């Protein structure tokens, strides 16, 4: 869990900041030397992220090195070297349709992990992906994230806070009621975003605005070049009743039948 300072060195200049801190990219000495991304400063939401990143083991959630506790408290991860998804989509908007199927279907493999390990996300949006390669998504930011009690099916949150309401289920704005469910509702947004290469959801509006649209039974329309199927999915993701919305495991199934289905076509 806790890293040798002088086995880690940091890069000058700053990889990527927000309104979370900064990463750094740096080295550390594990018979290899291993390219790391570090998220510096607060320290009690730091140290409870590492927490729960120390209890994930899957392919597509970023690996945890340990921490650091230096000048400031640093996270030390696994380096995805082409990072945040919606930066990328950006920066690429030649990526092909099939290529976003392939990694969406990755984010729902880390996110039914997730789901059956029993942990609620509770920022899952495409800022929070990061890329490995073009072909290989991870899911970071786990500083809201909470490990479920063995007798409820939701996290409650004890009143109000700096909340990304776009991305949030009815549940979560009206009851303060986060699960697997509202992480669902999350990912929709997110197969949005993704499919509109890194735009932002519900453009122009405000958070009120949105919680307005979307009690009246609106959803965002089909982003350009976007199939059926998943934007039917993405809609299926924006079910209001969290009994009738679907979880995970079903979410990932729709998605890996799809994306074999557009595998077949292309050859
Ligand atoms: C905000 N900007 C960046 O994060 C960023 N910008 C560029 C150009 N990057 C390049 C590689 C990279 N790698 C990488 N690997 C493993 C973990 C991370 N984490 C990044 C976060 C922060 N979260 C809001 C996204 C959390 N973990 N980051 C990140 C970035």
């Amino acid at each position: 869990v806790y890293l040798d300072r002088k086995l880690l060195t940091l890069e000058d200049k700053e990889l990527g900041s927000g309104n979370f801190g900064t990463v750094k990219k740096g080295y550390y000495q594990m018979k290899v030397v291993k390219t790391v991304a570090v998220k510096i400063l607060l320290k009690d939401e730091l140290l409870a992220e590492a927490n729960v990143m120390q209890q994930l083991d899957n392919p597509y959630i970023v690996r945890m090195i340990g921490i650091c506790e230096a000048e400031s408290w640093m996270l030390v991860m696994e380096m995805a070297e082409l990072g945040p998804l919606n930066k990328y989509l950006q920066q690429n908007r030649h990526v092909k349709d099939k290529n976003i199927i392939e990694l969406v279907h990755q984010v729902s493999m880390g996110m039914k992990y997730l789901e059956e390990s029993n942990f609620v996300h509770r920022d899952l949006a495409a800022r929070n992906v990061l890329l490995v390669t073009q072909h290989y998504a991870k899911i970071s930011d786990f500083g809201l994230s909470k490990a479920l009690r063995a007798d409820e099916n939701y996290y409650k949150a004890q009143t109000h806070g700096k909340w990304p309401v776009k991305w949030y289920a009815p549940e979560c704005i009206n009851y303060y009621k986060f699960s697997s469910k509202s992480d669902v509702w999350s990912f929709g947004v997110l197969m949005w975003e993704a499919f509109s290469y890194g735009q932002k959801p519900y453009r122009g509006m405000k958070g009120s605005e949105v919680t307005a649209m979307l009690e009246k039974g609106e959803r965002m329309g089909c982003p350009a070049g976007c199939p059926r199927e998943m934007y039917d999915l993405m809609n299926l993701c924006w079910t209001y009743d969290v009994e009738n919305r679907p979880g995970f495991a079903a979410v990932e199934l729709r998605l890996r039948n799809y994306y074999y289905d557009v595998v077949n076509h292309h050859h």
